[PDB]
């Protein structure tokens, strides 16, 4: 599938997804932006939209501040929607673990809300119980919302869940290109802001000891110990004050028990 | 709890509901008309309303015609909202089965829609799988909307679901006073209207129950009350004709349109 219609956006795909044969051989796919069902023609989509009664993901809203929500979706309850989500995601992922056996997985769907509904920005999948302590399986932001802070938001959100349940976590390897950039950029900003104010640091922040030690090495703040480079710490705090991140996870706005 | 603020209505309660102790001993409760959360003060409600972004039940709209919708809410998905709904309902119910273990239940919320949102009129709960074939557990209409046709609408709607999935159904017993009146009045009008459109063509009970979705038991008791039962249906024509005459002039102001239901069983 070369391109998809997803609501009011026409979006050019990055990769191929295993949509069933009779859909896979089509040049364009037509998608409901709310239930994520896939269809063959624009007249079929226009007729689904008239009779479909969803304006949000089919799940419990665990976060809402400003016009930004997170819905906590269970693969064992809303199986078909989560399967549809996995096929949508692969169009913008180099690879992903599974598409169908979604029942042992949770799906945190990020939306941006207006009068017309809760429109899908992106998501991250998570194993209900992961032996390797992975707090993220796959993570994805749709093209139209990229380079605007939603990526950092979701990564920060994934670490808040880990903190709340009192276990340091890590994304499942290997990561996507934009994934690797985001995660490294996140770890940098968090560690620098957290120092202005290792085993102790990992506890406060919820980042795996491995992930922290590699980030310090990249910043040249590692003796063979943490070397405080102040010019780096001060100038980062200056960069945040004179523009600010407009999209920011407020811990007080999370309604969730682990 | 004597009285509740529910949107733009102050409403006097009929019964007590098991709201937790620290709320139960209060003279008034303040309720969000959209998410159904309960609060202690007017200033607390005014501050919830600013940051709550809901103007309808948090679920799939399966019906909308004129300014009337039905939302299909699942106890296993929107657990807390359905729990809040159960506590709201008990304030106007003599009794109800459960309040908390809502996960095996579906909740059909009826709304009347204007520019300010989808405002709650009433609901009926239903077991996802009932061994006794109950198509309604509890049903309730809020006072301000009573005696206006919303009650008959929801009962009619509950039987359309039963028809669609191809099983005759019945409300869980025992029924409330207004429940018993509505249901008996509904069964009468439906059986009489359903007979006018058979010209003469003699119909059986098992065939009638299939067309209408009403339990054979419920039908046989209604015929007995109307004196239209041999030991089979005795068509009293003057009764059938005069009912159709009553509908022709008045018209039923709120009416379930089967073409407007977007739902698979
Ligand atoms: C398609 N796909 C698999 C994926 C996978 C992952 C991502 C991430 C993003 C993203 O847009 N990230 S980001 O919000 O731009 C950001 C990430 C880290 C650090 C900073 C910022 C930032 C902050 C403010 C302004 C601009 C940038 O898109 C993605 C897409
Ligand atoms: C509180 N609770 C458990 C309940 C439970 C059940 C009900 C039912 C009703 C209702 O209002 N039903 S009604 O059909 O609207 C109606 C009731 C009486 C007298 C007349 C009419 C009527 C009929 C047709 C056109 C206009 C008016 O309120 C209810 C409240
Ligand atoms: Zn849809
Ligand atoms: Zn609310």
């Amino acid at each position: 599938p070369s391109v998809i219609e997803f609501g009011k956006y026409e979006i050019h795909t990055w990769y191929s997804s295993p949509y069933p044969q009779e859909y896979s051989r089509l040049p364009k796919l037509y998608l409901c932006e709310f239930c994520l069902k896939y269809m063959k023609s624009r007249t079929i989509l226009q007729q689904h939209m008239k009779k479909c009664g969803w304006f949000h993901p089919p799940a419990n809203e665990i976060y809402r501040k400003n016009n930004i929500s997170v819905f906590e979706v269970d693969g064992n309850v809303s199986t078909i929607y989560c399967q549809n989500l996995c096929l949508l995601a692969k169009l913008f992922l180099d690879h992903k673990t599974l598409y169908y056996d979604v029942e042992p997985f949770l799906f945190y769907v990020l939306t941006q809300n207006d009068v017309k509904g809760c429109h899908l920005v992106g998501y991250f999948s998570k194993e209900k119980h992961s032996q390797q302590k992975y707090n993220v399986s796959s993570i994805m932001i749709l093209p139209q919302y990229q380079r605007k802070g939603y990526g950092r938001f979701l990564i920060d959100f994934s670490y808040l869940l880990s903190k709340r349940e009192g276990q340091a976590g890590s994304p499942e390897k290997p990561l996507s290109d934009l994934g690797r950039l985001s995660y490294m950029a996140y770890w940098k900003s968090v560690i620098l802001e957290c120092l202005y104010h290792i085993k102790k640091l990992s506890k406060l922040t919820g980042i795996s000891p491995q992930d922290i030690t590699s980030t310090l090495h990249h910043l040249r703040m590692l003796d063979f110990v943490i070397i405080r480079r102040e010019k780096l710490i001060q100038d980062h705090m200056a960069k945040l004050q004179l523009n600010l991140r407009p999209v920011d996870v407020d811990p007080e706005s999370l309604r969730w028990t682990p």
